[PDB]
């Protein structure tokens, strides 16, 4: 059955957006092990003007100078009663965080897994870098058969890596 690209203001659309290596790695040692300008631009194009929800460790991985990310309501998930995020809201659950009509979950590994049962869209960048999975890595969620996907062709980044975009939807 079909979904619409229009977001009625009384609904709670939840999407996830992440960049991964072909192995599924999204993070290691509290950082993202690549930077692709095309991915950075794409991330801002999708999320700008909406609420973004992130795990506390993803907030930590943002340089202090740049957070909160501008042009978006920044919401941070933490179970620690004394964690604070200057300029942003800290909430203790996904239920508290998903109050906007359109919310983009922007990481990390734990929060993607937490948010997936409520999500109806995923926007994925795949980077053609040979990074094998190591213990402790943050990993992308795996999408079951209820998701229908559009896979873009391989493109070439100014930074010299191949990459491609996926768009997934479900009802
Ligand atoms: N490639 C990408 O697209 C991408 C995007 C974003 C981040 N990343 C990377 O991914 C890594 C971070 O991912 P991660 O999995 O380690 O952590 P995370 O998902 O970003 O954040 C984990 C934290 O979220 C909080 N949390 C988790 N479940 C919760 C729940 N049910 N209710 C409330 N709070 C909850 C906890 O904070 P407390 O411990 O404070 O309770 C937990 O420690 C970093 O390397 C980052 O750079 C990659
Ligand atoms: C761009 C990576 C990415 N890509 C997709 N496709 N989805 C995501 N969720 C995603 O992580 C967004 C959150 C992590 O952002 C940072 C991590 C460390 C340092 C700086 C930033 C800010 C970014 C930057 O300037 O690199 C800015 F562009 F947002």
């Amino acid at each position: 059955h079909h979904s619409s690209g229009l977001v009625p203001r009384g609904s709670h659309m939840v999407g996830l957006i992440w960049a991964q290596a072909t192995s599924g790695v999204i993070g290691r040692g509290g950082d993202i092990p690549w930077r692709l300008p095309e991915d950075q631009a794409h991330f801002r194009e999708i999320t700008m003007g909406h609420t973004i929800v992130m795990g506390r460790r993803t907030w930590d991985s943002l340089p202090a100078k740049v957070r909160p990310l501008p042009g978006r309501r920044n919401v941070v998930l933490s179970r620690q009663a004394d964690f604070m995020a200057s300029g942003a809201e800290v909430v203790g659950s996904l239920e508290e965080a998903l109050t906007s009509p359109e919310t983009w979950v922007i990481g990390g590994g734990q929060v993607y897994a937490l948010a997936l049962p409520y999500a109806t869209r995923c926007e994925v960048t795949e980077v053609d870098i040979g990074l094998p999975r190591e213990a402790g890595d943050a990993l992308a969620p795996v999408l079951d058969e209820t998701w229908r996907g559009e896979t873009g062709e391989w493109r070439f980044s100014r930074s010299g890596l191949r990459y491609r975009l996926y768009s997934y939807h479900r009802s």
